[PDB]
């Protein structure tokens, strides 16, 4: 029997007629602006057109399920990918692991960390999906950013990326940690996704060269209510204007692939902030498909198989 790999991702649009209902699931139901599309089509034709995301995801997955499957003669894993607002759902997922017969799955979400608005849907959602159908059972992945090949592939990446810069120059640089912003509300009960991230940060700095470290947030929503701060492009406003770092490196590390929230957020408007005090932009690239990466989760999901008992 195959044991499923229910490897979930938020989704992007696949062509420029996906946007509308791309958005609007992203809206719950909501239809946007014809406008609001507008300014969507434009960020995705600022980055080249649409996001390399899709492809990504794919080589993630069926990468993950070939790296399982090579290291081991145990078990046979079958990869299904389940996307959050666009096909194939999550629910399109499970239900075709229901369809093939598979009785038990692993389910990982291709973001490290846990949050109420992020994990914990996909997780309900599969598993809800898992019980109306009464198969596969799921047990679910919840956050693996502790990882320890996980913080040491995001130290030699910022390593490499800071020995090209001048050893005079190092002690002016600084590291920018981010991840999605997300409502602060989240703090009020006890979401353990800002203090996630500061582990990362934390156990990242100490592995690296860079002699600062701030932690920041981006694609902050436009809802009037207060988003996790500070912001990545106040902070590094702020940090120029009481340091005056020649140098920002940004690792968002709440992503795992150089999608629109990397391209957009950071390569331009971080990038803008830096341009306009004076400062260099760094940005290391991003995990995606890289063999490195793929080990990260092959480990992470033979110790869920392990200890699943
Ligand atoms: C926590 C989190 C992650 C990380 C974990 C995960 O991966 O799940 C993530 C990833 C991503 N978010 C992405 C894109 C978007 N997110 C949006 C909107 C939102 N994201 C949110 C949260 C998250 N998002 C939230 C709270 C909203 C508010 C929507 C509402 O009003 O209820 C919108 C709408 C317009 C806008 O405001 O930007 C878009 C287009 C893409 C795809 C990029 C590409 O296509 O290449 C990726 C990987």
């Amino acid at each position: 029997k195959k044991v499923g790999l229910l490897v979930m991702a938020y989704g992007t649009p696949y062509k420029d007629e996906d946007i509308e209902r791309y958005y609007t699931d992203i809206r719950h139901g909501h239809k946007p602006s014809e406008e609001m599309i507008a300014d969507l089509r434009g960020l995705y034709h600022a980055i080249g057109g649409l996001s390399p995301l899709a492809k990504i995801t794919e080589a993630q997955a069926y990468g993950l399920e070939k790296a399982l499957n090579d290291s081991q003669d145990e078990v046979e894993f079958k990869a299904y990918i389940g996307l959050k607002h666009i096909e194939p759902f999550i629910e399109d997922a499970v239900e075709a692991m229901h369809k093939d017969g598979i009785e038990e799955a692993i389910s990982i979400v291709l973001a490290p960390h846990y949050s109420s608005f992020s994990v914990e849907a996909y997780n309900k959602r599969a598993k809800e999906a898992a019980d109306k159908l009464g198969g596969p059972r799921i047990n679910a992945i919840n956050d693996w950013y502790k990882q320890p090949k996980f913080i040491q592939m995001w130290a030699d990446r910022i390593n490499e990326t800071a020995k090209q810069i001048p050893a005079d120059e190092l002690l002016d640089t600084v590291l920018i940690v981010s991840a999605h912003s997300l409502p602060e509300k989240i703090k009020q009960h006890n979401d353990p996704y800002p203090n996630q991230l500061q582990e990362t940060a934390d156990f990242i700095f100490e592995k690296v060269v860079v002699p600062h470290y701030a932690l920041g947030w981006q694609s902050e929503g436009k809802t009037g209510e207060p988003w996790l701060g500070p912001d990545v492009q106040d902070l590094t406003r702020e940090l120029y204007g009481r340091e005056k770092y020649k140098h920002f490196i940004y690792t968002p590390v709440g992503f795992v692939a150089e999608h629109l929230e990397v391209l957009y957020d950071n390569d331009y408007e971080c990038k803008v902030v830096t341009d306009e005090v004076g400062a260099a932009y760094h940005r290391p690239p991003m995990p995606n498909s890289d063999p490195e990466f793929l080990e990260v989760l092959r480990t992470v999901v033979w110790e869920k198989y392990s200890n699943l008992e």
